[PDB]
């Protein structure tokens, strides 16, 4: 039948204890490539992906940004598709909290890192693909928030303990 938006969730753990649960809904009538890239990577069903990846740049008032399962630190990761891959569509604006957009390195540079927003991050649209939204657990995202800082070293080990399809 109708191709419905598929949702995926981490479970997120602090120095190794669990939090909660982040689920979101992925666009992928929208963006359909950016959306299956990430949910693949959140079932692991290709060999690789982001469970047990960490959240290595956290900035109160910004966003939260993970997805690098190889380097750990912002400098890796890699996408589905055996290269990095287009900025599928700019559609989608990046509206307020708990948008999922990808980062990048430049124009049609897309892997697996992305973020999600704490706040309105407008400046971004145009630059960011936008493919998902936080659906429940918003205030786990909250709570993650609190152990970034200005420069976005995090306090405690934030990690994808585990991450799936609904
Ligand atoms: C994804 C890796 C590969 C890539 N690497 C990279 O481009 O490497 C060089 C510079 C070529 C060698 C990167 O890091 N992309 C950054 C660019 C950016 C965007 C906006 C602001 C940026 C940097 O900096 C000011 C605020 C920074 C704190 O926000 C952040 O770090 C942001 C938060 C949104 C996602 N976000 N990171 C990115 O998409």
């Amino acid at each position: 039948g109708h191709m419905v938006n598929p949702t995926v969730f981490f479970d997120i753990a602090v120095d190794g204890e669990p939090l909660g649960r982040v689920s979101f809904e992925l666009f992928a009538d929208k963006v359909p490539k950016t959306a299956e890239n990430f949910r693949a990577l959140s079932t692991g069903e290709k060999g690789f992906g982001y469970k047990g990846s960490c959240f290595h740049r956290i900035i109160p008032g910004f966003m939260c940004q993970g997805g690098d399962f190889t380097r750990h630190n912002g400098t890796g990761g890699k996408s589905i598709y055996g290269e990095k891959f287009e900025d599928e569509n700019f559609i989608l604006k990046h509206t307020g909290p708990g948008i999922l957009s990808m980062a990048n390195a430049g124009p049609n540079t897309n892997g697996s890192q992305f973020f999600i927003c704490t706040a309105k991050t407008e400046w971004l649209d145009g630059k960011h693909v936008v493919f998902g939204k936080v659906k429940e657990g918003m205030n786990i995202v909250e709570a993650m928030e609190r152990f970034g800082s200005r420069n976005g070293k995090t306090s405690k080990k934030i990690t994808i303990a585990d991450c799936g399809q609904l």
